[PDB]
């Protein structure tokens, strides 16, 4: 609620999203647009709310269900910039583990996502503070149409360009599990690789993961 | 004593290497080409004999020492197919240490030489049965004057060259020490790496040692 990213006609911008968003909402009817429940805005962003039970996860505009409620209720969605305004939901857990006990901050990752019915490929995302034996979550969206999930890649890219950079050995660590829940199927499908290739390791090769169970 | 590496004038061509490796010896007064006593070809090869004391060693041609005997003395050196016939000797010893126990053979390995006058860069030897938790020696030899050496990489190449061949992870090693001895100057150096990049694995970037003590 704090902007709309498309920002005469540019000074009122981001307050006629609020008929587009409508508008688009009666155009798509087979399509609805779900927003998700949540308690602030930053607890959004880590994705630990993802629940749709007990008359949560509402759709948004003229396909809302009839629900009352007792106080006031926050929900939340993201949007896409252009007429088609839906964009899908991803929750991503990480387990990390290893040996070398040395804590990171700011580090870039990028992340791609092998579907049934297409794909998505070179999705940026960053974590601070990565050290090992945590668990880490995020939130995560595209706007491809995926199906049912198969495999996903894994890339730890380096913020270095020189020559210099391929030596003084590369921080890395041993990634075991991803769990990945889905927004609107609510399906907990869990991800792992083979007893190889299972070292991510800055600016390397990234690692391949697959359907595990 | 079976060929010599340049082989009606190219019929007798390695019967003429003992007139062109003697005229070679009196017009090199002041550099001699040095002989080793070994005890059959076989073992020379393996460079386990490249012991300098007891009057062994004699030098090669016209300056000769006169040493007598009391059997036969057979007296090894390798060559170069030109009007300078003189190489250098150089025994290398590698300690191969690891985890997973796992036998390969016929591998293929490239190797450098860095030091104070002049460098060689890229010196191929072989070594059949590699294993963990072993202690390999060879010969190694080149036509470029080093003087004193520095460091050392050792680069362990791939046989294959699709683009399949970056998966399915590498075997490796831990690499922790060589020994080099020199086979004029009687120097026993030792080299070692730093507590990074101690991993040599195939198809990937060479290991750099350094001069350890």
């Amino acid at each position: 609620g704090t902007f709309q990213p498309g920002c005469d006609q540019l000074v009122k911008c981001s307050h006629e999203r609020s008929v587009h968003l409508f508008i688009d909402s009666l155009l798509n009817e087979e399509n609805p647009s779900k927003a998700y429940r949540c308690n602030s805005k930053e607890a959004f962003e880590k994705g630990l709310c993802l629940s749709c039970r007990k008359n949560r996860c509402n759709n948004m505009g003229y396909e809302i269900n009839k629900v009352r409620a007792k106080r006031s209720s926050k929900m939340y969605l993201k949007t896409r910039s252009q007429m088609p305004y839906k964009v899908f939901h991803y929750q991503v857990k990480i387990h990390f583990s290893g040996t070398e006990s040395n804590t990171y901050t700011n580090q870039a990752f990028e992340i791609s996502l092998y579907g049934t019915v297409a794909e998505s490929e070179n999705i940026p995302f960053t974590l601070p503070e990565v050290s090992t034996n945590k668990t880490y979550s995020f939130l995560l969206y595209t706007e491809v149409d995926i199906g049912e999930l198969l495999m996903l890649k894994l890339k730890w890219i380096s913020d270095s360009y020189f020559s210099w950079s391929n030596w003084w050995s590369s921080p890395g660590f041993d990634i075991g599990k991803i769990r990945v829940k889905a927004g609107e199927t609510q399906k907990k499908v869990i991800f792992c690789s083979r007893e190889k290739m299972s070292y991510l390791q800055k600016g390397k090769s990234p690692v391949i993961f697959v359907k595990c169970h």
